[PDB]
């Protein structure tokens, strides 16, 4: 039979460790010739692996890369201006690697050019909470000053955005090890923690789901109209630059003025964690210097799409889609994810050599550009978004597929709960001790649900990956899995070697998973998922569980709002229309799931219809005129939160509208967009469930 | 046989009569009782006529009316300030209705309210160019001027935003006998032409899409937040008020300062058509005074719903809607449409009550407060738009079915010029001297295409009536089609009587039809697209007709520019990207339409793909940025005209980059605007053409 199975079974994690190898042997940043030759490769084997058509989407996008002659650095300069103490120009470079050309030194894509002067202040995490923590309770004032920031908690592009509103002049970047060093754990090559010369790339754009920042709204084509620099989009004001935590000791071991606030402001480095501003009495006259010097730069970007046309719907798209540009070699991300869809285009390939085809058009992507800002992602959908919205089923993301060990990690749209608890409970755990055990006990004994106890965590779908522009400006269903680490037992952020030259193939085989069986659970997931959604005659998606969610949200957003119980009587501030729109939605839910049991199961366009239904409900959470000021973050229950990308915020319009709301001069103009939102979101959510009723 | 033929012949003239009689006895302005017994009449007999649902859809959106015991009027006021003249309070009922209560007297709906003194400057007919002429070429300062303009050319609500613009602390609107009185014809009762004492009622917002004035964006419903008056869109500035030529004659003969620029400038009347400022020297002391009092106010209106569930793709919407709401009686505008459409639900109503189904879902709308910004339909659809984008295939518009008895006018999207030609060919002309011969061959007889040549003129939709959420907001195919004048041997506007208290059932009956034969013809054109497009296996859309449109407006646009060669020179302005663009549609929409031909025509999945892919052709001209300033004009290929909402403008985002650019001060900045407006137009054009390429 040609069925889940025999495409499931087909997957090898050999065949998954072969490609990660193959992969990770150069660096293959995005603009270089390294990962264009990567691209064409990718393009070739998918061809040989059998699908339909494999094409090059190329676009010309403003990218970032510092000068090769004139490098970045941070000093400590005395009173003449003697530069005393000076940052490293470059990681120590891995075993074996010392002689590997073109890995690019630690910086942070797009900063301006500068070389700022002046006294530091550690501001933690750089978190909206800390800037408050700093300004309104301990009086510091950050205008003109450079600030130093913690790695963690937060996306780094918020951290910057955060400085820059608090008139900082500069930035620093670092890694304390109380946020990027396990204990118990040794450093790489010895083990899966990073080094003190160790650094995290990354750029530092606030881009709000644009895309390429000159071209926000249309593909970067060849014929494209550019803004000018000045009114691109997401660019910073203040140069950035980050650090390891050897040179970090250097800049803030001296630091004077306030102790830190509390303990939740000290990383384990062997300072005071002074908050400034400024230096210590015997050296209050050094200063901090930035040497600044990366360019931005137009450059051409490289997508290799790969079609494999369905039998029945070849009209109905199923999208595979994760990125191949890395910072340094890429060992984890993206490659891990990248080798884990090369396998699964592989399988695929493999079924229909034999004669199979999938109900529906499935679509892979090796995406470029990711790094600098989910370029590749977004020009293309910007460039096919008629195509996208009016065939668009799903989008499974596929950048790294390991970030630990421990157990799954889902984060997906609610209409994918029951296709993945489903799709689980018919895989086998690799988890030791669950030999013969199903991946849902397995993940559910580990990462037990907050709510529902029997059932795993799923969490909801934030930003900083390629699902950005499907599922928040587009209304694509979408969906992403891996393997995570226990967040309980673990203090640290995402994996500690993250967007460093030690992410390596070695770190994955040595250190991470080296039977690949970690992967191929991934591969299997992911996979399972693209073959349920391309194959099943309905739709895989139960509209039910958004009725569940919406009802917790709504439940969220009513306690927020209810801190302030004076201003809701004062300006008549009531949720009555969002619960009775969740109401509603919950009601015609119901019969919709009903219709869809019982309907006549021969008539494929009552089918047809049902799964328009299906299809187009995600999209009908879609505003068309976008979230306030982010007008492509246009999904009304879910968008990147505003203080962190990373984090999805839910009820994003009524929860900015209530953020921080006691702080706001004008009360009436402040509650009055709080129920300005309140009745954008009342409303979506009961148009969102009059799709779902009878059409006519 | 249940066939079109079935349909068009149970249409009656008699019963249009009928009708047309039953629905103008009394008026049924906007948001009055009488309009919503109305309603419930219409929804009553709807239902009787055999509708499978007919229900009212109610907003409450802001109207505006004059204050019954504050009536609006203006004077000449001498130096002591009294009122030696006054226009009227009311025009003079006609002949059996002088004792008809709630005649709304004669008003600019959404006038503020104010009583400014000045000097009158004479603007022509209030276009740009006339704006142009008197402060570019005649140094006349309208800044603090009571400004006189005529009707006629354009919408009076760009007048109002012109004179605005200018400066002007108050308009008066009034009807000249140039462009409302048909040399040799008299006057109401006795024949067809306004009065002197007649006078045009109308609003004079500028909405731009918005809908009610206060909720842009989403449906007035019962929790709506609504914006501040402040705050509202598209209300005027300045107070306006509509006059006759009677009192136009008075305010007018007195007139000094300058000649008219030229005989273009001079109406009928007897007097001099100065452009002033002021009065000539005898009474360069008297003044003019506007007395303005009327109300903005939120008010309950009321559309018809009815529907028609379909028998096989009950999932696909045809749409007939036009208003019901009236100034006064009505009887041209709407009801010579709403008793068509009827008609057209009757003649449904009695095939489905022998068993006949259509193909697809026919949806029928009775649209509300249509007079007072198109709000009736924008709300209805602001609230459904979820619906009409993924389902709508078509919307046919029926306001007034005359406005005269010389031959057809249709305005259409493209993709409805071979439906209206094959229909026509097959419906018999009504006109004397070609009895026995189609209106096809009446029709082109006398309209004959500029382009063609044994083919018809067709215009592109302008807006001014309640296709325009569909067609320039949501991108549903759209059509209209009326009994219209000679416009060559007529230099007057519109019809006559339009928005008077004359428009009555006695003016249809007596002047214009009465044999009911026109509307008749009109029910046929109207009820049989409705018939082909829910009926007709594969729906009956022609792309290659836009190709040869798209390629007619590229001409004309690069014809524009290129009155500026120096400038494309410098700024090297080229339209390389939207002739290819054009060109590639022209080839993928041949090859779409040899594989429509060709295609299996017993796969329905292939016939519902490619019945979508021509469903959403029209949709993927939409820009979800909108065009500038204009968020609710998202079609790139037509707006209504910025200086005229009445008429349809192609590649709107050029032409208005390009209007008057040499008047710009930043060359390099308008010329920048040029280019990024060629290159949205060229993308949209090519992501059109790629929705019909082979879907995998
Ligand atoms: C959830 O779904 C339910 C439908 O099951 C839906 O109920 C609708 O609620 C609205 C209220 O927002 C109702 O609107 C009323 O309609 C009647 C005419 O049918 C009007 O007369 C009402 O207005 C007048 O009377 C009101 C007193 O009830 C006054 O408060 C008001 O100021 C006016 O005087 C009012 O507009 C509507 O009838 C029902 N529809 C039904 C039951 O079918 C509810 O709206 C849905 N929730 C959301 C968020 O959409
Ligand atoms: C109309 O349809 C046609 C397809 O039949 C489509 O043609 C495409 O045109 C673009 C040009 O805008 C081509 O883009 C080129 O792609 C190649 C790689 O395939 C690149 O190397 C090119 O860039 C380099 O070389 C160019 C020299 O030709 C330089 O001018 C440039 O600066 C770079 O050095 C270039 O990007 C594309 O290949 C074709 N696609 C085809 C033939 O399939 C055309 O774009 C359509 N019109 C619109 C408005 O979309
Ligand atoms: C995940 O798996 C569950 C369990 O199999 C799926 O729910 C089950 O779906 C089936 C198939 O439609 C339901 O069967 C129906 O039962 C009713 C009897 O009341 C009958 O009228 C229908 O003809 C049909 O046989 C079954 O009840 C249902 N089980 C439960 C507990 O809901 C679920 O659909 C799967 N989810 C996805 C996205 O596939
Ligand atoms: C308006 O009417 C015209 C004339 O009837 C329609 O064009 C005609 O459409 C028919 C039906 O599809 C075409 O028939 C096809 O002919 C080819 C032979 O080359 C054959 O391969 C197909 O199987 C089919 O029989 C016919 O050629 C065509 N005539 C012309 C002059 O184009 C037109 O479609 C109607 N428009 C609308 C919107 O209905
Ligand atoms: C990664 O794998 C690819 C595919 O096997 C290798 O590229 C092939 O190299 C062979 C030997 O040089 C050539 O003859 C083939 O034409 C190449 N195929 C393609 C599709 O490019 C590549 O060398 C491997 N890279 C590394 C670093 O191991
Ligand atoms: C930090 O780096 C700077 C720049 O390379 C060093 O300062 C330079 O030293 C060279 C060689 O002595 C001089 O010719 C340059 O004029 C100096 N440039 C600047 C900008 O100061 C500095 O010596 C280094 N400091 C340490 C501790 O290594
Ligand atoms: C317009 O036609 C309607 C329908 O015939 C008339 O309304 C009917 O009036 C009769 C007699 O008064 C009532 O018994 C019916 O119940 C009414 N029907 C409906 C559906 O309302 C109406 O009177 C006519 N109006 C005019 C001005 O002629
Ligand atoms: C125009 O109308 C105005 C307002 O009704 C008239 O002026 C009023 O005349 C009455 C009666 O004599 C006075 O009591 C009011 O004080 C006047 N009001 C104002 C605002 O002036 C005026 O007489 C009318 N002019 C003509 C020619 O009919
Ligand atoms: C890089 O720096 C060098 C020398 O210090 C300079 O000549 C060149 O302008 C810079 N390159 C870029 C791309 O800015
Ligand atoms: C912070 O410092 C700047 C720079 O001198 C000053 O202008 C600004 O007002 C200060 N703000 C506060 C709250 O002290
Ligand atoms: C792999 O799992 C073991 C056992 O729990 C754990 O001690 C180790 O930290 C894990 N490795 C990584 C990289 O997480
Ligand atoms: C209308 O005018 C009358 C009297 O001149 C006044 O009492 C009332 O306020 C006005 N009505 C409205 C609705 O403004
Ligand atoms: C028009 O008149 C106003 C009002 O006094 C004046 O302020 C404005 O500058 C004038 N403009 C021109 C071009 O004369
Ligand atoms: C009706 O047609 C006749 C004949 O052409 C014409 O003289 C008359 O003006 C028409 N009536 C109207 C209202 O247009
Ligand atoms: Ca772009
Ligand atoms: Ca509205
Ligand atoms: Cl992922
Ligand atoms: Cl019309
Ligand atoms: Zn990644
Ligand atoms: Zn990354
Ligand atoms: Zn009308
Ligand atoms: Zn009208």
């Amino acid at each position: 039979k040609h069925n889940m199975k025999a495409f499931l079974d087909e997957l090898k994690a050999e065949n998954i460790k072969k490609f990660l190898y193959n992969f990770t042997q150069i660096p293959h940043l995005a603009g270089t010739e390294q990962n264009f030759q990567l691209a064409k490769q990718i393009q070739s084997q998918w061809k040989e692996f059998g699908l339909d058509s494999v094409e090059l989407a190329h676009y010309d996008v403003l990218l970032s890369y510092p000068n090769k002659t004139h490098p970045n650095y941070i000093s400590i300069i005395n009173e003449d201006g003697n530069e005393i103490f000076n940052t490293s120009l470059f990681e120590p470079p891995p075993p074996g690697y010392e002689n590997v050309s073109d890995i690019v030194p630690p910086f942070s894509a797009f900063s301006p050019q500068g070389m700022p002067e002046g006294d530091l202040v550690y501001v933690n995490y750089a978190r909206t909470e800390d800037f408050f923590k700093l300004e309104r309770d301990m009086k510091i004032n950050c205008s003109g000053k450079i600030v130093i920031a913690r790695y963690g908690k937060v996306f780094r592009g918020n951290k910057v955005k955060n400085a820059q509103l608090a008139g900082a002049k500069g930035v620093i970047l670092y890694s304390d090890p109380a946020d990027y060093f396990a204990p118990g754990v040794k450093s790489y090559p010895d083990g899966w923690n990073l080094p003190g010369g160790g650094v995290q790339r990354g750029n530092i754009l606030n881009l709000n789901g644009a895309g390429d920042p000159l071209t926000p709204g249309y593909p970067a084509n060849e014929y494209a109209y550019r803004r000018g620099i000045a009114e691109a989009v997401g660019l910073p004001s203040i140069p950035v630059h980050p650090i390891g935590y050897y040179d970090a000791q250097k800049l803030l071991e001296k630091m004077g003025g306030s102790a830190p606030p509390d303990s939740s402001w000290r990383g384990s480095l062997k300072v005071p964690y002074n908050v400034g501003p400024g230096f210590t009495g015997n050296f209050s006259t050094q200063k901090v210097k930035m040497h600044i010097h990366s360019t931005n730069e137009v450059t051409r970007i490289y997508n290799v799409i790969g079609t494999l046309r369905g039998a029945v719907e070849p009209d109905r798209y199923v999208i595979l889609g994760g990125h191949r540009d890395s910072w340094v070699f890429g060992g984890i991300d993206p490659q891990s994810g990248a080798a884990v869809v090369h396998e699964i285009v592989r399988s695929f390939g493999t079924l229909k050599k034999e004669g199979w085809r999938p109900r529906r058009t499935i679509l892979f992507a090796s995406w470029d550009a990711e790094e600098f800002g989910l370029l590749g992602s977004t020009e293309w959908a910007e460039e096919n978004s008629r195509l996208l919205q009016e065939r668009g089923v799903a989008y499974i993301n596929a950048d790294s597929s390991i970030e630990g060990n421990y157990t799954l990690r889902v984060d997906c749209t609610p209409l994918m709960y029951s296709l993945v608890h489903n799709l689980t409970k018919e895989l086998k755990s690799p988890d030791e001790g669950f030999e013969g055990k199903s991946l849902y006990e397995s993940w559910t004994k580990k990462s037990p649900s907050p709510e529902f106890s029997g059932m795993p965590r799923i969490s909801k779908l934030g930003s900083g990956n390629d699902f950005e522009v499907f599922f928040q400006r587009l209304g694509i269903a979408s969906g992403r899995a891996r393997y995570t680490k226990n967040w309980e037992t673990n203090k640290f952020s995402g994996y500690p070697l993250y967007h460093s030259v030690y992410e390596t193939y070695e770190l994955v085989e040595k250190f991470y998973d080296p039977m690949f069986k970690y992967h191929l659970t991934v591969a299997q997931v992911r996979g399972g998922m693209v073959f349920e959604l391309a194959n099943s005659i309905v739709l895989p998606f139960d509209c039910r569980d958004y009725a569940v969610v919406l009802r917790k949200y709504a439940d969220k957003i009513y306690s927020i709002s209810m801190k302030h119980p004076q201003e809701m009587k004062t300006y008549s501030v009531s949720f009555d229309s969002l619960f009775s729109a969740v109401k509603n939605f919950t009601e015609i839910a119901s019969k919709f799931s009903e219709r869809l049991q019982d309907f006549d199961k021969s008539n494929p366009i009552v089918l047809r219809m049902m799964n328009d239904q299906l299809m187009f409900l995600e999209r009908a959470f879609i505003d068309p005129l976008g979230l306030p000021d982010r007008p492509f973050y246009r999904h009304v229950i879910y968008a990147p939160s505003s203080h962190n990308k990373y984090a999805g915020e839910s009820f994003p319009g009524i929860y900015d509208a209530l953020f921080d709301i006691e702080s706001k001069v004008d009360p009436s103009k402040a509650w009055g967009e709080v129920k300005r939102q309140i009745y954008v979101a009342a409303f979506t959510v009961q148009a969102a469930a009059e799709t779902l009723s009878e059409v006519a």
